[PDB]
C-alpha cells in the first residue's frame, strides 16, 4: 500500500505545517502537524478542557463506531520548547492520503498548554519518530508509521515541504518526479528516539565549504533551523546589521536586508537554503526588526534541522531494519 497526502502552510511565514487526517467511522477529519520529532499521535477532542479550545476541530470518539477507550491508558508529553498535553487513549481507525491503519492509538487530549490553545489552525500532532519515545502508559503505543510498515510497498515515507506553498508527504514509495539530481543516504542513530545523523558541512552564501561534522535532528516539527553557536554567527555575520537580541530571543536583522543562502553537507552533497527561506519577518507588527530562520542550539542541547533545512530537501525518512535519511535538491 501507499498513501499520499498535500500538507499546508498554516501561515504565510511557514510557521508549521498541517495535512488532513481521518480518523474514526464515520471519518473525522482533523488538520495535524506531522512530526518527525516526537511519536504520539494526539488530538484535540471532546475530552478537552474547554476553556484551552478555541477553534481547533476536535474529535469525538464517542460518534466513532470503531473507537475503543484503551483501558487504564494515559498519555503527557513535556516538549522541548515547554508546550505540553496529556489526555487518555483510543484505538481507532486513521486515514492519511489513502493509507488506512486500524487499532491506531490515538491520543485524546484532555488538557494542552498555551501554545497549543492559541493555535487554532493545528487539531493535534502526528508523530513519525520512534516508537521508543511514546508517551503512552503503561503501555507504550506504535506510530502510524511503524503501524502501516509492513504493510507498505517500502518503509518509508517522504517529506516534500513548500515554501509559502503546500507541499506532500508521502508513504510507502518515493516520488522520483519531485526531486532533482540524486538522493543522497545517510546514516541515522535511534538511540535517542529521533532521525539523528551527521550532517558534514557548510557554507554560508558563495562562501567556501566548512567540513565539520554537526550532529543533529531532521524534525519536522520544529520551524527554524538550530545549529552550534559558532556556525550561526558565521551565518549572521554576513548580514549588515544583524545582531542576537537577548530580548526577543535571538538573532534579528533588517528587514531590508537580502539574505544570504546557507548549504549543509549530506555526505559529499549539498543543500541550499536560499537566503528568502531565512526570512520570519517583523518581530512584532510594524517592526522594521525581521527574525532570523537560523538560531543558536546552545539553549536547546541539540541542533535541530527543522523546516527551514527541510523545505530546502526532497527528504526521505527510510524505516527499513536500519533506519536511514535521504536528502535530495529539488
Ligand atoms: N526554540 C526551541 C525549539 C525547539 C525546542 O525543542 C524541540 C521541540 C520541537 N517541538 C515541536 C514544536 N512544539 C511541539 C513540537 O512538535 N517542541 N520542542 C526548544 C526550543
Ligand atoms: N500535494 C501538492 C503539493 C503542492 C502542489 O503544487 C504547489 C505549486 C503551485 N505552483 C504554482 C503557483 N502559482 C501557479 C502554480 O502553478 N506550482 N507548484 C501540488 C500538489
Amino acid at each position: 500500500s501507499t498513501g499520499s497526502a498535500t500538507t499546508t502552510p498554516i501561515d504565510s511565514l511557514d510557521d508549521a505545517y498541517i495535512t488532513p487526517v481521518q480518523i474514526g467511522t464515520p471519518a473525522q477529519t482533523l488538520n495535524l502537524d506531522f512530526d518527525t520529532g516526537s511519536s504520539d499521535l494526539w488530538v484535540f477532542s471532546s475530552e478537552t478542557t474547554a476553556s484551552e479550545v478555541d477553534g481547533q476541530t476536535i474529535y469525538t470518539p464517542s460518534k466513532s463506531t470503531t473507537a475503543k477507550l484503551l483501558s487504564g491508558a494515559t498519555w503527557s508529553i513535556s516538549y522541548g520548547d515547554g508546550s505540553s498535553s496529556s489526555g487518555d487513549v483510543y484505538t481507532d481507525t486513521v486515514s492519511v492520503g489513502g493509507l488506512t491503519v486500524t487499532g491506531q492509538a490515538v491520543e485524546s487530549a484532555k488538557k494542552v498548554s498555551s501554545s497549543f490553545t492559541e493555535d487554532s489552525t493545528i487539531d493535534g500532532l502526528l508523530g513519525l519518530a520512534f516508537s521508543t519515545l511514546n508517551t503512552v502508559s503503561p503501555t507504550q503505543q506504535k506510530t502510524f508509521f511503524d503501524n502501516a510498515k509492513a504493510s507498505l510497498d517500502s518503509p518509508v515515507f517522504t517529506a516534500d515541504l513548500g515554501y509559502h506553498a503546500p507541499g506532500t508527504y508521502n508513504f510507502g514509495f518515493i516520488d522520483t518526479t519531485a526531486y532533482t539530481g540524486s538522493i543522497t543516504y545517510t546514516a541515522v542513530s535511534t538511540k535517542q528516539g529521533f532521525w539523528e545523523w551527521t550532517s558534514t558541512g557548510y557554507a554560508v552564501g558563495s562562501g567556501t565549504f566548512k567540513s565539520t561534522s554537526i550532529d543533529g535532528i531532521a524534525d519536522t516539527g520544529t520551524t527554524l533551523l538550530y545549529l552550534p553557536a559558532t556556525v550561526v554567527s558565521a551565518y549572521w555575520a554576513q548580514v549588515s546589521g544583524a545582531k542576537s537580541s537577548s530580548s526577543v530571543g535571538g538573532y534579528v536583522f533588517p528587514c531590508s536586508a537580502t539574505l544570504p543562502s546557507f548549504t549543509f553537507g549530506v555526505g559529499s552533497a549539498r543543500i541550499v537554503i536560499p537566503g528568502d527561506y531565512i526570512d520570519f519577518g517583523p518581530i512584532s507588527t510594524g517592526s522594521s526588526s525581521c527574525f532570523g530562520g537560523i538560531q543558536s542550539s546552545a539553549g536547546i542541547g541539540i541542533n535541530i534541522f527543522g523546516d527551514v533545512a527541510l523545505k530546502a530537501a526532497f527528504v526521505v525518512f527510510n524505516g527499513a531494519t536500519t533506519p536511514t535519511l535521504g536528502f535530495a535538491s529539488k
